[PDB]
């Protein structure tokens, strides 16, 4: 149909501190999420099965992020390492060490040989995932580093800031490609390409979120309706089904936007907190969503649209 009917098929519950990320494998059979209670746990995808708990890191999680063979993760945490873990075995492969303060933010590139990572550094720094190398680090901003990701090719990494700035870099030279977003407020609370690499996706905590033509380097839409003034909250490309923007929000709800009209088609209402974190699954018209520490749970929702 025109528009989603997502509905609430699981809840799950462990975490014992607010969740801070969640991420569908790429091969669509687990849910991954990271928690302030320092755990990664796996889920079934499709029946929210709990599968097993991943341990290491000696302080909280900020994010977490699959290869794209769906074998590995990369976690970014507070004790101011990554961490790559075999998802089979859950061993921690490698430590990843060189931010001077929590690390934030995390990803593969397409390719899944490198990661980029944002730290409350003010850095971002890309790691060779086979040597657990630090190749470059990246003077990227003047606050901390709230989102990092790769484009379609893994030419380009795209960063936000506190700062109020989104900036493009060339992932081979780690040299600055342009300034997208110039201003001195508000903080840019996300970023992330569009998945033909073509757009960038930026939420800024003035309950505004934008999508952006990287060429043209000009604003093509906004969306509004949500709360967002305080958290890093994550936005998505729902492509499996109608063409949506989904974002969690601060008054507890999901919301679902038409991406072409702007016009809000769903707010998911269950959350008893702040949903920090929603993730689109690769080919089933599913989304998870995960709340802050007064909830602590994950939900899956399912939508025939
Ligand atoms: C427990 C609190 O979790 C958080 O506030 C972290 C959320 C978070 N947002 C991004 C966006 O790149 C990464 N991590």
């Amino acid at each position: 149909g025109s528009k989603p009917n997502y509905a609430l098929k699981f809840t799950l519950a462990g975490h014992t501190k607010a969740v801070s990320s969640v991420k569908f494998s790429p091969n669509g059979e687990w849910l991954a999420s990271s928690s302030a209670d320092k755990l990664i746990k796996i889920w079934g995808a499709y029946d929210g099965k709990f599968e097993k708990t991943i341990s290491g890191h000696k302080l909280g999680i900020s994010d977490v992020a699959w290869s794209s063979d769906s074998n590995l993760l990369v976690s970014a945490s507070d004790d101011k390492t990554l961490k790559i873990w075999d998802v089979s075995s859950g061993k921690c492969l490698k430590t990843l060490k060189g931010h001077s303060n929590y690390v934030f933010c995390c990803n593969f590139n397409p390719q899944s040989n490198l990661i980029v990572s944002g730290s409350f550094d003010e850095s971002v720094r890309i790691w060779d995932v086979k040597t657990g190398k630090c190749l470059k680090t990246l003077p990227a901003h003047s606050d901390p580093v709230s989102a990092v990701h790769f484009n379609r090719d893994g030419s380009l990494i795209v960063s936000s800031s506190y700062d109020g700035l989104c900036r493009i870099w060339d992932t081979a030279s780690g040299q600055c490609l342009k300034t997208l977003i110039d201003d001195d407020n508000p903080p840019v609370s996300f970023v992330k390409f569009s998945p033909n690499g073509k757009y960038i996706l930026a939420a800024t905590l003035d309950n505004t979120l934008k999508l952006w033509d990287y060429s043209k380097g000009k604003c093509l839409k906004t969306y509004t309706g949500h709360k967002n003034e305080k958290y890093c909250i994550f936005a998505n490309f729902s492509v499996t089904g109608g063409k949506w923007i989904v974002s969690g929000s601060e008054d507890n709800l999901v919301y679902i936007w038409n991406l072409q009209t702007k016009e809000i088609v769903q707010k998911l209402q269950g959350h008893t907190d702040v949903v920090i974190s929603t993730a689109c699954h690769p080919t089933e018209n599913i989304i998870a969503s995960a709340a802050l520490e007064n909830d602590k749970t994950i939900k899956l929702w399912k939508s025939d649209c």
